[PDB]
């Protein structure tokens, strides 16, 4: 463990100012990191996890935090600091444009094929990096990609989403890099539908049944057959018949070189 990469923060070195959002795991704040013996105030996001009645040992928490601080890839969020009190607080850079799901919904009529395909490349690059580090994400979804600037996104929320899960994960709790590929395909489908809800109107309890019957998410209107075929391959029942992230990078990078040819958007 490269301990230098993780700042262990005193409570007095950061301040929560605004609420960004609150969830089941915890609450995310916008605030300032004011490191001791520096002369700077750094805007940060601070996620305070809900207090555990039975907390993991701090050595075990820190062991995982060192991994999160070790990630070095433009398309994966990095843990800048941790504060260990009665709660765990995670400090990372602010991503001012929010989550990519909200971003695509809110800008749908101004999003072209180059933007979309670039996001697919960037997410595949981040996931390939996580696979190279032997980390399985388990919850890739458009809601778990954050937008640093409109054309620089990063994966977050790692370290029950039935409608993103590979069938083997639903039925057998099996999580792998290839089940992450299934989730990648669903994420791409979210982007290409400008943030539609997958299997809208189908309860989560019925998802494994419709998947077992061979049904899949439908071809997005803007998607040419080449793009949809890649998505469909991510949802093969045999996990080793799905694309690898390294292949997805290559394929979406080629499509990003000629984006109008692969996506059909009114206005480009
Ligand atoms: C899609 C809806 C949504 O996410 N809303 C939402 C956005 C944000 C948010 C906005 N701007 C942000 N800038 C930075 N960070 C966050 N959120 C955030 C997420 C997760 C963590 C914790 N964390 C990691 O998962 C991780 C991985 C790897 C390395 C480091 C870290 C790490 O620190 C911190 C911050 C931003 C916040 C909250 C939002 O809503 C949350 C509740 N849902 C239910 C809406």
């Amino acid at each position: 463990p490269n301990q230098a990469l993780l700042r262990i923060l005193k409570e007095t070195e950061f301040k929560k100012i605004k609420v960004l959002g609150s969830g089941a795991f915890g609450t995310v704040y916008k605030g300032l990191w004011i490191p001791e013996g520096e002369k700077v105030k750094i805007p940060v996001a601070i996620k305070e996890l809900r207090e555990a009645t039975s907390p993991k040992a701090n050595k075990e928490i820190l062991d995982e935090a060192y991994v999160m601080a070790s990630v070095d890839n433009p398309h994966v969020c990095r843990l800048l600091g941790i504060c260990l009190t009665s709660t765990v607080q995670l400090i990372m850079q602010l991503m001012p444009f929010g989550c990519l799901l909200d971003y695509v919904r809110e800008h749908k009529d101004n999003i072209g094929s180059q933007y979309l395909l670039n996001w697919c490349v960037q997410i595949a690059k981040g996931m390939n990096y996580l696979e190279d580090r032997r980390l399985v994400h388990r919850d890739l979804a458009a809601r778990n990609v954050l937008v640093k600037t409109p054309q620089h996104v990063k994966i977050t929320d790692f370290g029950v989403p039935i409608k993103w899960m590979a069938l083997e994960s639903i039925l057998h709790r099996i999580y792998t890099h290839q089940s992450d590929v299934w989730s990648y395909g669903v994420t791409v489908w979210e982007l290409m539908t400008f943030g539609s809800k997958p299997y809208d109107g189908i309860p989560a309890s019925e998802i494994s049944s419709i998947l077992e019957k061979g049904e899949r998410l439908p071809q997005p209107p803007i998607c040419t057959i080449d793009v949809y075929m890649i998505m469909r391959k991510c949802w093969m029942i045999d996990a080793d018949s799905r694309p690898k992230f390294r292949e997805l990078i290559i394929e979406f990078s080629k499509m990003a070189r000629d984006p109008q040819r692969y996506l059909v958007i009114q206005g480009d």
